[PDB]
């Protein structure tokens, strides 16, 4: 599974609030049981990483509708099992379902 | 990138034709440089093997329309590295397309 999704840093481990907490548009992709982050598709073909990034391991993730969010529609939370949090924004709702079951499947 | 496409096992290194030759539906996906077979989307998502196959590496590999196959339509070629070759039917042509420009910029 794979697509464009606004993506933020929200928390990092230990309950620290991260330090870098602009909305970026990553291309995202969901394959064995992990999320790589690339600029667009075609970096995603050719394996270069979106700033370095190192894909992230989904087990144990939780991943659900970000209803306390409320600056924006259709974005979703995914917490890692190390403490770290993103906020994804899909295009619709049946998108970010779409990404909701991906990730909880994985 | 990553859809379904029907494939099929053509040619196996040294000029010999492969011994499987039946046509499959199978889950394809392109990431860093390779391809990898699943039997669907969830189990892409959850590294599960098509049949135990280990994802090819697309280096260096040759991914044509298949003008010299007839037996169907929008069948592209891809010859790897290694000398295995297989066919692989899209849904139509555009498709066909942009999966061999896919392949072809990995
Ligand atoms: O450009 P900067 O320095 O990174 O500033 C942040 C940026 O404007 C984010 O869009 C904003 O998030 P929200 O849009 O979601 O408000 C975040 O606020 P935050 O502190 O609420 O996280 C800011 O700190
Ligand atoms: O079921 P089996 O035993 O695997 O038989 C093959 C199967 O029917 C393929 O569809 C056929 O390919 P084509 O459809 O493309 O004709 C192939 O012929 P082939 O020898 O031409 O490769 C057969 O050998």
């Amino acid at each position: 599974m794979e697509g464009f999704l606004n993506r933020k840093h929200e928390w990092e481990a230990h309950n620290k609030k991260a330090s870098s907490r602009s909305w970026h548009n990553v291309y995202c992709v969901i394959n064995n049981q992990e999320m790589g982050f690339y600029k667009d598709a075609k970096s995603a073909a050719s394996g270069i990483p979106y700033h370095s990034e190192v894909p992230v391991s989904l087990k144990e993730a939780i991943c659900e509708v970000a209803l306390d969010y409320k600056k924006k529609k259709h974005v979703f939370k995914l917490r890692l099992s190390d403490g770290n949090e993103y906020l994804f924004q899909a295009k619709d709702d049946e998108e970010m379902n779409t990404w909701i079951q991906a990730i909880s499947s994985a």
